[PDB]
RNA sequence: GGUCUAGAGGACAGAAUUCAACGGGUGUGCCAAUGGCCACUUUCCAGGUGGCAAAGCCCGUUGAGCUUCUCGAAGUGGCACCAGAACCGGAGGACAAAGUC
DNA sequence: GACTTTGTCCTCCGGTTCTGGAACCACA
DNA sequence: TGTGGTTCTTTTTT
């Protein structure tokens, strides 16, 4: 309910090693304490425990079975009765096992599916289960916090709340489980860890009537927490495994009931390629099964196959596959699958049902995910070094061992932390101490914390560049952490120790005693994706209650109503456009009296959404210039050289194969062509590679196999030893190299926080992995070992690079929504200034369904992981909680393919750079300009500067503006998608207004398209309607309500096909003809 | 100024363009930002493992030298930061064979 | 550079379920 | 504002 933030602080422990060894001893103690109580809970659970399987990661093994638990649990229970000196009844083995099971389901209610408070369960049971003289859990104790109804009865009156105490105390088996534990001699069930033989720490002597320390209560709660979440996963894994078995069986008899003979044929196919595969021997059950990845683009190949003869030769079937792949190499599947599907014995899989193979691929994916799906969540005990938990410290006033944050205890910015209880180690003995003050290393992050109240040293202020007034906050719990790498080590050194302090920060809305900000009642955020919906009823009165008064920054959140839409991307990290709700009684702007761009708002006819500003929120490094383009090519020069050199080394290794017909085919590829017509290799290594080739040419055929193969391997060593020194010097210049480094703030940097610079790092890791695992023997597989790490320092930099990009992206989006802009003065050299009124809502694109999938090509999944938009979406919700900013998503289908201003569909285009048209020193054409010149054969046509090139993926969106041939409307593709989200907000957009899915059928005697009713909006408009045709392309609605489905598209601007309902294929070709068809013809003249 | 609207910090093309003394400090990182030497990893490369060492790093002041202003002054650092444990998934990466633009 | 099938290792992105208290009364 | 036991709770990207 309140924004929590963690500021990790480092302890200066150089001058006091006895406390450093005490903090490390305390860490092993708490980890041992939690492990003791968690192990106890596992025995009370008396069910199977599963661990990670060694000798092969994937499946899981049974670490401890149920009988192993009950036997070990009874061994503890019987021994405890002896220790307690029980003279009464000892109870049957079945009685004790059931009693222990009853207690476990009270300790971890999630075992049976209930909810549980880890705080209160640990407080309620630790003493009654380990204190010899405990009276808690029963109804005897008079102490404790007063019930709800007592607080009501004294002030705030009661009747129903006193009832709820009894009727809940009725269903509380705690009192009886405790008395049953008492009658069996198990009154102390477990031991107090600090007061047992397990800890060698000389703890402070126990007070009278004390048996549990604050350290034990910390250990017990953290044992309940991990045991709760794990049980919640045991239930979740078993549930999701059950729905998988139901999915497998609900599918066979719901998709291909009458298509049983095709199922037997694809099974023959999947074992056909299984035997005839030259790859490694299969081991998986679903090996060589038909997957959706292998069928990528099968729709294009099948339609082109239907126009053929079943007895026709292969080459006309195969060359029709090559044409589909050439259309886009990225979105194509397996050539061998389509090659075997063209064989006449297998043609029935795609001839009868052209959608059966994709249907059966889904069945195979359910098969594979079921063979790997786990049935139980693995169980791992905490460990001081392997799976560490951290010693918590309550804030000042808390119930655990507390701490104070001492502002400026030793200097201007020299802060300190006083642990009221701690451990100290002097000459090997651990001793509990009181009131240890520990200074903190300098942290510029701590400069955002100011003390608020001297009498309450928990209070603080919180600074922020996007808040004119500082927030009020409180210190919270803290935890003592060490690094993970300094953890598995021991050595004999005096290991950095950190305190992770939790800071609770109160937002300006929360400071006014309001559950939600006043503008939250205007925007309905639904679901985990925060799908935004506008309450059009209420915004007519909100503007009356919250008029725009010009207050900037965080001070203007309660005045006006503004929404900022954000279009995330790779080239530009974010593209924004701000709109303002205002009456249509407006005027002309300050620049040159141009009627401002606005959108109509549904419901209110007096109010519109006026566009305020649009901006490209480029993170540093996402710019481009002549010198920047040169440096980025030079920074990867020697890398791209070594990458192509290694590729030819492998071609040389294959020549030493033991397979005649492999080395011969490999030796052919080496001598048939010149070595490096593209000049991608280095000069000297290529001269060495040419010396070896001409040496083997004077031996090929002349010599014998075991004498030619011996020379090929010896030649590999020289070239490998040679290129080895090259890789050595390249890395030397990478780490120690002296490259120019920016000082101060500066725009137009080489990499910065861009995707390219992270991939520049990723490219180095990918090559080094390919260089170390390079094999000198042809045919051998070289993988990493079962516990190895590779390029540890480089990998951590790559992750830190993405982590820094992610946080700076979210802050940039947030600082812009609030109306702050980082501007330069050169007398101040950069400072955040409030320039605009803030936006109350950040509208993103609904991209939760844009996930990594095996159906997507690996290059597309890779970009999705470099992008990681869902990570950006979660970091936005994190940083926005303090500023009272709402973040929501908008349905984003076709957001980049339709005009935001006009509504007409369009195509993403690029413009020809002037580097390729200048007569003085022109630069070569890029990849996209080549693919376009080739498709339409424009080799002899002179391109001009800023010529539009329709590529389907550029940064310039182009749409037909009217029926005039050549009349276009051009705008930034990202900003066009951002404004499209805004247009869809104020109009309550639904996809049924532009696209519809239908199926054929009879209604009034004729064949018509019956639209699929998806969502209440589609049912509200098209349930009672149906679509007819006279030509099969353009459909018209009626009023009465093949085998594949038909998707109809619609131009809301009426420019393309008069805005009638058009079949999807021909619709986008009309879009293509009116844009691409025009641009090609004007170029040809 | 050319191209394109959203008329904005507008967007595409274009043209244009740092030592050492002393003192203090080194939370997590990034910005061209991936530390150095030795030894081992059988071999020389990569990668890993260990050891060693001095610092390398900012900040402040004082000098120099650079690089722009006016008829000597200024400028030689900026940025972001909500975490913890366990778990279940999703997918990349590398190697070998084979087949493909 | 882009694409597929076979296995096996290191890594990364996404999401889940717990969490990072509050307060009363006898103490001696 | 002590502690320690106790109760507190119902398509999109490029």
């Amino acid at each position: 309910s309140m924004a929590v933030k963690s500021i990790k602080v480092k302890l200066r422990l150089d001058d006091m090693p006895e406390i450093r060894a005490g903090l490390w001893k305390l860490h092993k103690e708490v980890n041992a304490g939690v492990r003791y109580y968690t192990e106890w809970l596992s025995l009370l659970r008396q069910e199977n425990l599963y661990r990670r399987s060694p000798n092969g990661d994937g499946e899981q093994e049974c670490d401890k079975t149920a009988e192993e638990c009950k036997a070990e649990l009874l061994e503890r229970l019987r021994a405890r009765q002896v220790e307690n000196g029980h003279r009464g009844p000892a109870g049957s083995d079945d009685e004790l096992l059931q009693l222990a099971r009853q207690l476990y389901e009270l300790l971890v209610p999630q075992a049976i599916g209930a909810k549980g408070d880890a705080q209160q369960i640990a407080r309620k049971f630790l003493s009654p289960l380990a204190d010899k003289d405990a009276v808690g859990g029963l109804g005897i104790a008079k102490a404790g916090n007063k019930p709800r109804w007592v607080r009501m009865r004294e002030a705030g009156e009661w009747e129903e709340e006193k009832e709820k105490a009894e009727t809940r105390k009725s269903a509380d088996r705690t009192a009886d489980v405790l008395r049953a534990l008492a009658d069996f001699g198990l009154k102390p069930l477990m031991r107090v860890y600090t007061d047992s033989e397990m800890s060698s720490v000389e703890w402070k002597p126990l007070r009278k009537g004390q048996a549990v320390r604050t350290w034990d209560r910390d250990m017990f709660q953290q044992a309940i927490e991990r045991m709760m979440s794990w049980e919640s996963w045991n239930q979740r894994v078993g549930q999701e495994y059950a729905k998988l078995v139901e999915q497998k069986n609900r599918f066979e008899q719901k998709n291909f009931v009458g298509q049983e003979h095709l199922v037997h044929l694809v099974n023959q196919l999947q074992q056909d390629m299984k035997e005839a595969s030259p790859g490694l021997e299969s081991k998986e059950q679903t090996a060589h099964y038909v997957t959706g990845r292998a069928l990528r683009g099968s729709d294009k190949v099948f339609e082109k196959w239907g126009k053929l003869a079943p007895d026709a030769p292969f080459d006309l079937y195969d060359a029709e596959i090559k044409n589909v792949q050439r259309r886009n190499t990225r979105r194509f599947g397996s050539h061998d699958l389509f090659a075997k599907l063209a064989e006449p014995e297998y043609q029935a899989l795609w001839r009868e049902d052209a959608s059966f193979l994709t249907r059966y691929a889904v069945y195979n994916s359910i098969l594979r995910k079921l063979n790997h799906a786990k049935m139980f969540a693995t169980f791992t005990l905490p460990d001081a070094t392997a799976h560490p938990i951290w010693t918590r410290f309550d804030k000042l006033g808390g119930n655990l061992h507390q701490y104070t944050f001492l502002f400026n205890e030793f200097g201007e910015r020299r802060h300190a932390i006083r642990f009221h209880k701690l451990l100290k180690v002097e000459n090997g003995v651990a001793r509990e101490v009181d009131d240890v003050t520990v200074p903190i290393s300098m942290s510029e992050q701590l400069d955002n914390l100011l003390p608020r109240d001297p009498n309450e040293p928990i209070a603080l202020y919180f600074r922020d560049y996007g808040a004119e007034q500082h927030f009020t906050g409180e210190f919270g719990g803290a935890k003592i952490q060490c690094r993970r790498d300094q953890l598995a080590h021991m050595h004999r050194r005096r290991r950095d120790v950190y305190l992770n302090v939790s800071v609770r920060v109160q937002s300006q809305s929360e400071a006014r005693g309001e559950r939600r900000p006043p503008y939250a009642a205007v925007f309905r955020l639904v679901g985990d994706n925060h799908r935004a919906f506008v309450h059009f009823d209420k915004l007519s009165d909100y503007l009356a209650e919250h008029p725009d008064d010009g207050k900037l920054g965080s001070e203007g959140l309660l005045s006006g109503l503004r929404v900022m839409s954000v279009a995330l991307g790779l080239r530009t990290s974010a593209s924004i456009s701000v709109f303002r709700v205002a009456r249509k009684d407006e005027l002309k702007p300050n620049s040159k009296g141009r009627v401002p761009f606005f959108f109509p708002i549904k419901g209110n006819d007096n109010l519109v959404a006026v566009h305020e500003r649009s901006q490209l929120l480029k993170l540093p490094g996402e710019t481009e210039s002549k010198d920047l383009r040169a440096i980025r090519e030079e920074r990867q020069r020697t890398l791209r050289q070594l990458r192509t050199q290694l590729a030819y080394l492998r071609l040389l290794v294959r020549c030493g194969s033991e397979d005649v017909g492999r080395r011969e085919r490999s030796w052919a590829k080496l001598i048939e062509q010149p070595v490096d017509a593209a000049n991608h290799m280095t000069p000297d290594w290529r001269e060495a590679f040419e010396n070896e080739l001409q040496k083997l040419k004077s031996l090929h055929g002349i010599c014998s196999d075991k004498e030619w193969m011996d020379a090929v391997y010896e030649s590999v060593r020289r070239v490998w030893r040679h290129m080895g020194k090259q890789v050595r010097d390249w890395r030397k210049d990478v780490r120690s190299g002296e490259r120019p480094k920016i000082r101060g703030y500066a725009k137009d940097v080489v990499g910065g926080n861009s995707i390219e610079q992270i991939e520049y790092l990723e490219r180095q890791y990918k090559f080094l992995k390919s260089w170390s695992f390079f094999g000198k023997v042809s045919g051998q597989v070289i993988r990493a070992e079962k516990g190895s790490r590779f390029a540890i320092t480089l990998r951590e930099h790559i992750d830190h690079a993405k982590e820094d990009r992610l946080k700076k992206l979210a802050d940039r989006i947030i600082m812009e929504a609030l109306g702050y802009v980082y501007a330069l003065d050169e007398r101040g050299k950069g400072k955040w200034v409030a320039k605009y009124p803030p936006c109350q809502l950040i509208l993103l694109a609904e991209l939760s369904e844009y996930q990594f999938n095996n159906d997507r090509p690996p290059s597309e999944n890779n970009q999705l992981m470099q992008w990681s938009h869902r990570g950006v979406f979660q970091e936005l919700i994190n940083q926005a909680q303090v500023h009272d900013l709402l973040v929501g998503t908008m349905y984003a289908a076709f957001s980049s393919r339709f005009d935001a201003r006009t509504g007409a569909p369009g195509i993403r285009c690029r413009r020809v750079p002037a580097r390729c048209t200048q007569e003085h020193n022109p630069e070569p054409f890029p990849w996209w300009l080549n693919k376009f010149v080739v498709e339409h054969t424009l080799d002899a046509c002179p391109l001009r500067a800023d010529d539009l090139i329709p590529t389907g993926e550029g940064e310039i969106f182009v749409s037909p503006f009217s029926a005039e041939e050549g009349d276009f409307h051009q705008i930034h593709a990202a900003l066009n998608a951002a404004q499209n989200l805004q247009q869809r907000l104020w109009s309550d957009f639904d996809i049924s207004q532009i696209r519809l899915r239908c199926d054929w059928g009879e209604v009034d005697g004729e064949l018509v398209l019956i639209p699929r009713l998806t969502g209440k909006r589609t049912a509200d408009s098209y349930s009672n309607k149906v679509f007819y045709t006279n030509t099969g392309v353009t459909y018209y609605e009626r009023e009465r309500g093949r085998e594949k489905s038909v998707v109809l598209m619609r131009d809301p601007s009426g420019i393309i096909n008069r805005g009638n309902w058009t079949r999807q294929k021909e619709f986008w070709s009309m879009v293509n003809q009116r844009i691409e068809g025009y641009l090609v013809k004007q170029i040809r003249s």
